[PDB]
């Protein structure tokens, strides 16, 4: 339906720019017969989620690269696509006018937007937050009667979840993950800084924190939202570094399994919550494949680990094939989930830059590597931060999507907005990674997919400046002659029967 508004803001692309009477959108999905293909298109210049449709042919007019689609290659399905519901993502959102707010919601969570179906959701305050709390702060209250949620739930959170959720078609998912625990059960008695839990695995600290996250389960139910998931704590390797600044809680991977083992898998399995999954990790991949090793290897742990949740920020410092694959290896029946997909970005950079395309490769380029190495779900960082990427009681190191205007009444969609949704909006959940054969070595990022009704959707990004001549075969339709131009990102979508 409306196109994108663009502004330039001096850097190698623009942002779209959105208010209370105007976003970019889509018409609903609507997709060819046998025979033709639908092409979504961004590129640096301009151009953002651009449709146009073509022949797929019998007649092969390609010399160039040749990526062949193979069906019968059939690796992990996907759970999903979305990011973190965090106070500074509810505070930026609700300084808009409520019509301006919908815009929004829709921009993520609609049909008409880029289908995201999960939501993160932190436990209590964390960096992005205007100050520090724990829904249970009153010492001493070790059966947590004094558990409960702040305006920052009760009043930004929990309301913008439950418009997401009516705004969307798919369903949504809700991941849940602890930064810090009340400070009366930590050994430093401090938010942040080295500091793990009291006494030892089995004891009453330990059962506190553990009934601490069903307590956190009955609020939100109160509030008749339900977690398809929690992580076992955020960055745990984080709260075992001297003077951390932000809220942790320290768990070496044998704290981690035993705190799991002894505690929060009985716990959760013994309430009405005990279909709700548990994630270990939640941390750099760095860490992988050793911390997986330590939990996963005791039956007493890994009989309550759903998944490994991972975040990208030092990716840079660790080859996927040695952590991610090299876990598959190890664990090929426990799911690798990217819970913090966010990275951020270069000492000598700005927080935020508005339109920066090189940011938005970087999103998809990671999707692809991630899709590439088993992963079967995403959930960006902050959904929307202010222009100075907070508030962060902290400090600011990382981009959002959505970069919200307080003063102006408007919103700014970023290129990693639509890299992003080259993947969420194309990519329903049960959708499986099957195999694409490249004819010959090319510097493309692709991959492809199978959707559960069995269509085929491929995306393919040139991170390079000059245009690369390329054709799509499906051996079950022909061929698909195009063109990857510098600088691009594709999905392509297709029937197959
Ligand atoms: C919102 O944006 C639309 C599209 O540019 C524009 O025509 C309108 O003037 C904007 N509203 C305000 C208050 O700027």
């Amino acid at each position: 339906a409306r196109p994108c508004i663009p502004k330039s803001f001096g850097y190698s692309s623009v942002v779209c720019v959105c208010n209370a009477t105007y976003c970019d959108s889509f018409d609903p999905p609507t997709f060819p017969a046998l025979g033709t293909f639908s092409r979504y298109e961004s590129t640096r210049s301009g151009r953002r989620m651009e449709l146009s449709m073509g022949p797929i042919q019998a007649n092969h007019t390609g010399t160039g690269l040749l990526l062949t689609l193979q069906p019968e290659q059939k690796f992990q399905k996907v759970k999903g696509f979305g990011g973190a519901m965090t106070d500074a993502a509810a505070l930026n959102i609700l300084a808009l006018s409520p019509p301006a707010q919908n815009l929004l919601l829709k921009s993520y969570f609609s049909e008409e937007g880029i289908g995201y179906n999960i939501i993160r959701v932190p436990m209590a305050s964390c960096d992005f937050s205007i100050r520090t709390y724990t829904y249970a702060d009153t010492p001493d209250d070790f059966q947590l009667h004094n558990f409960s949620l702040p305006e920052e739930d009760t009043k930004l959170k929990i309301p913008l979840i439950h418009r997401a959720l009516q705004l969307a078609q798919r369903p949504v998912s809700l991941l849940a993950s602890p930064w810090t625990s009340p400070t009366w059960l930590k050994t430093n008695g401090a938010v942040n800084g080295k500091g793990s839990l009291k006494g030892q695995p089995g004891d009453i600290y330990h059962q506190t924190w553990a009934r601490y996250f069903v307590k956190f389960l009955d609020a939100y139910a109160e509030h008749k939202l339900q977690f398809w998931a929690v992580t076992a704590e955020n960055e745990p390797s984080a709260g075992l570094l001297s003077g951390y600044p932000f809220q942790c809680l320290g768990f070496t991977p044998e704290h981690q399994r035993d705190f799991i083992a002894r505690d929060l898998g009985p716990t959760l399995a013994n309430s009405t919550h005990h279909n709700v999954r548990l994630l270990m990790l939640d941390d750099q991949r760095l860490l992988l494949p050793h911390w997986a090793k330590v939990v996963l290897t005791d039956p007493e742990a890994a009989k309550y680990v759903h998944g490994i949740a991972v975040h990208w920020y030092l990716d840079f410092l660790a080859p996927a094939k040695a952590t991610l694959g090299e876990t598959h290896r190890l664990f090929p029946n426990t799911m690798l989930f990217a819970s913090e997909a966010c990275v951020g970005s270069k000492f000598w950079e700005q927080s935020v830059r508005l339109g920066s395309w090189d940011r938005g490769m970087q999103y998809s380029h990671s999707i692809i590597t991630n899709l590439l190495y088993h992963v079967v779900g995403w959930t960006d960082w902050n959904l929307a931060l202010n222009p100075e990427g907070g508030p962060n009681w902290v400090r600011n190191f990382v981009d959002s999507p959505i970069i919200v205007d307080i003063t102006k009444d408007t919103f700014y969609k970023q290129p990693m907005f639509y890299h992003l949704g080259h993947f969420s909006k194309f990519i329903p959940e049960g959708s499986q990674r099957v195999g694409l054969v490249a004819s010959q070595k090319n510097d493309l990022d692709a991959v492809a997919l199978m959707h559960p009704d069995g269509s085929a959707v491929v995306v393919v990004l040139n991170r390079s400046s000059k245009d690369v001549p390329l054709t799509i075969k499906d051996p079950a339709v022909g061929f698909l002659e195009t063109i990857s131009p510098g600088y691009s990102i594709h999905t392509y979508l297709w029937h197959r029967q």
